[PDB]
């Protein structure tokens, strides 16, 4: 009854989509991807809202264009058809403070500049040094202010912690869930906006055999018999025989098999279970909740200085006066314990303004955890969401030369049409946006064990399975890569 | 007849007389050719009692400097201004074009950083394969990223980017790639007195050791246990240990023919290989100053670091398009004079807004410094080179073109016109005592070396200290200062720790 099969890849994802891309380019047949959604992409995902306006409600850059190998390819690509798949969309920072207003490029508080000296002072803190402790970015943020007081003014030490905290929308976590140890990390070059994520989706998708492509088929169970041989099982009750099967579903999904219950949206049962290596490395690294909100209006009646713009979360006098006089860190920990809901001030939030860079009058916005979690929960009351975020859009096109926003949900005043949000946290073959470090966390147990396998037979792949470019789209695409090698490889010396 | 002689009364010099005093070493001297102490770091006053600096200027890398740190502590304990905090953002101007800086079109910071991380990549762990000039370096990366970097962005970001010359006090084809970028550990801080450092120090141990205008012409250590010196005066003290100070561009001249070169030293015996080989990777450069001093200020005080840009053509976009190449790009590169204003990148920090000075400080590279300081007395000439970016800058500044009133000939119509009252130039390159600014790179070579083999010394007796002869903070004022401390500690036990 198990049908054949030379490999067997779990996920069309990036990843997974990049595997069989590999496999058929080296002349392997006899192969299949197995999808639980009824779409390829994964995390990869553009969605269309107002007047046919597209988005990528997933990623939407391609990082470290300077070695990123899926960008270079894409670049090679354009070099010929001459055809637009992305744009370099780097900009300066605009910040806006709620009451002050605009607060980058200041000559007086020059925060760009010691943001710059901060995260010097977080590098000179770990690099090199072996065995200093973790803690999380918000204890580095404040311990540079104790340390560094006498060389600040009262407004860069009540105005920098908030901006330095853009560096949460890097990593999808509020600054006090995140590890200081994987907070700063170097960019390999600019960034590239990609225009239609989906069209690198589709195009090494189409690069293989699309009687290959099994989707809404939901992988339930991996067994590996002692004999050359594993077993896998859809949910609509299909069975497979194959060689080898590439694993590359998400770090949090794939965590539903080292706990009791197999009735779990997306869980795997392994059998035998995922080796003990495995299994600790989920306690040594997390997930991070990364989300989006597409602001569309009608037209663009704002500036376009800038295609950046972070919102800085309220800060008050009071926090200057308890850094001036704290005596030490533990003092200032317990000064800061000052005692209410949680606004769209709470927490930095970084727009996109892509009007400047694609023409279209909409924001993208990035929010992070836990934000992320009550927003994408509420994802349907858009009446609520408007109000949540009114105050700060308004606040953007005053700071942008316009008048407040009109809700024209349902000529010189700014229109919003409609509202888009992610459901990366609610979706349960997605379960968050991506491998993320909370204080005392070592990604590379998890790097580690999942680039070895279960077994000669049963790999993995995915951008929680590889250190460079963990977290990317392109990290996960040569994870899929360095996975089909290996097997196409093996299979060759048949 | 004495313990430790030390060469120099250099900030490296002062402090080592400061640590071994402080160490209870008795009958020390410090030698030092000029009539003044402070070596590089010299503070000189002009119209109206200004002070300026025109020697050292910054305590550069704050988080780390030692010698800040210790600033930083006497002025917590006393209030006593010592330093500002001057980092601000860069004004950057062409001379057609005008402000190219926060630009939304040229972005032209963003890509200059997209520009430092290349460098790293390319020198990152390879052993630094094959230096080149910061000109060929910055040639390669618009070619390999021509597809991504807009025409203007071509044309103007190479001129940017050359600031790092003020840096090194280097023009970027004379300038070691693999050296140019560097650390920058935290902002820097303006002194407001580098000579208040230097005082302080100074009155730290016996002021009868300090022994001015005495030229050191040679150093014999003799196989027994002492060491002798010779001032050129003639007179000759003889001690236990002593530490060499003079900069690397002098200290070279020990390698060289003919020992009536000013400031030469005669060793005996001869400097060791290993040392006299350290020279053959190059070193010193040329950063030199000028100070414009107005009558008052009558410009916008929008920042207090304003660059202007060396000029550049479309001509050299076309052909970064062209070039199939390194080599054809380099040989593409051809266009067959006379140095101008606007031939190199011009570093002024505008005292006003830092220091409430109606000055600014202007900083200039090899070769245009040893030029300019050559007419260093021209006034009339000094004012006519630098008259228009002067201009182009009051412009920027919206203000108007500068009046020159150098001449007891001041008028009463100029009130809302800048009125230029003095120059001050620095003689760096032109003192024999200095001859050029600090230790620097030409591609190709390697500091590592030469602080090796001053770290380690002549022997246990002849030792080195110096901007120079040391790593952290090296060509900087605390690393010299540091040096200083070091050497003097060494000595300093083996003579406590005997009786
Ligand atoms: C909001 C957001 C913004 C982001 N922005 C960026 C960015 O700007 N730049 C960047 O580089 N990265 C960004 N990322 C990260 C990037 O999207 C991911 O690194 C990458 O898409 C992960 O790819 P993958 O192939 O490993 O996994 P997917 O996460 O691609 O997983 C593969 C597939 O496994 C399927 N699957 C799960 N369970 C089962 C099952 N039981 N049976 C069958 N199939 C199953 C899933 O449905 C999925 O399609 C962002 C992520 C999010 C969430
Ligand atoms: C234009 C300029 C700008 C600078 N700006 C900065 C800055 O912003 N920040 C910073 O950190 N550094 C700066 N520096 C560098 C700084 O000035 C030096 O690192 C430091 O002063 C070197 O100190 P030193 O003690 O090693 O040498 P000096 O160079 O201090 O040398 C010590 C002494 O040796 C004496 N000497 C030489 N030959 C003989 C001889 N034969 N006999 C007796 N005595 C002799 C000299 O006259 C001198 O006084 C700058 C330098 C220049 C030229």
């Amino acid at each position: 009854s198990p049908a054949k099969k030379k490999v067997i890849i779990i996920g069309a994802g990036i990843a997974g989509l990049k595997a069989a891309s590999t496999l058929h380019q080296n002349g392997i047949q006899d192969c299949l991807v197995l999808e639980a959604r009824d779409r390829v992409g994964g995390r990869l995902q553009t969605v269309t809202g107002y007047q046919g306006r597209k988005y990528d409600i997933g990623a939407s850059w391609h990082h470290d264009t300077l070695t990123n190998p899926l960008f270079l390819e894409e670049a090679q690509l354009s070099l010929n058809d001459g055809r637009t798949r992305f744009v370099f969309d780097d900009d300066n920072f605009i910040y806006i403070d709620e009451e002050r207003g605009r607060v980058d490029h200041d000559k007086e508080l020059l925060l760009e500049i010691v943001d710059n000296e901060m995260s010097k002072f977080a590098e000179l803190e770990f690099h090199q040094h072996l065995g200093v402790s973790d803690c999380s970015f918000f204890q580095l943020v404040m311990k540079y202010l104790l340390q560094r007081r006498q060389f600040l003014t009262n407004d860069q030490i009540r105005y920098l912690p908030q901006l330095c905290r853009y560096l949460e929308l890097w990593h999808g976590l509020d600054w006090k869930l995140l590890s200081a140890k994987d907070t700063y990390f170097g960019h390999q070059g600019r960034n590239a906006f990609a225009l239609n994520y989906d069209s690198v989706v589709q195009r090494i998708a189409q690069s293989f055999p699309q009687n290959w492509l099994k989707l809404s088929c939901e992988v339930k169970s991996i067994t590996r018999e002692p004999s050359k041989n594993v077993t896998v099982n859809c949910e609509d009750g299909t069975v497979y025989n194959a060689d080898y099967v590439i694993i590359t579903v998400p770090q949090s999904v794939l965590n539903l098999s080292v706990q009791p219950e197999k009735n779990l949206r997306g869980r795997i049962e392994f059998q035998p279970p995922l080796k003990p290596v495995i299994q600790d490395a989920f306690d040594k690294i997390h997930f991070g909740a990364l989300g989006k909100v597409i602001f569309e209006f009608e037209e663009c009646c704002w500036s376009n200085e800038s295609s950046k713009i972070v919102t800085l979360a309220n800060s008050t006098n009071e926090f200057v006066e308890i850094v001036r006089n704290a005596e030490n860190l533990d003092e200032l920990d317990s000064m800061l314990e000052r005692e209410t809901s949680v606004t769209c001030w709470s927490q930095p939030l970084f727009f996109v303004n892509l009007s400047k860079s694609t023409g279209v009058a909409s924001f993208m916005m990035l929010m992070q955890a836990p934000l992320t979690n009550h927003i994408e929960s509420i994802r349907e009351d858009k009446e609520r969401l408007f109000s949540f975020f009114q105050p700060v859009l308004n606040k953007i096109m005053k700071c942008l030369d316009s008048e407040d926003v009109i809700d024209g949900m349902r000529a010189n005043k700014p229109v919003l049409r409609n509202i888009i949000v992610s459901n990366w946290t609610r979706d349960p073959y997605s379960r968050g946006a991506y491998s993320a470090c909370f204080p005392g966390d070592d990604p590379v147990d998890m790097v580690v064990a999942m680039s070895n396998g279960q077994d000669s037979r049963i790999r993995f792949a995915g951008e929680h399975t590889i250190m460079d470019g963990a977290g990317c789209a392109y990290g996960a695409w040569e994870s899929g890569r360095r996975e089909a090698t290996r097997i196409s490889d093996l299979l060759k010396l048949e």
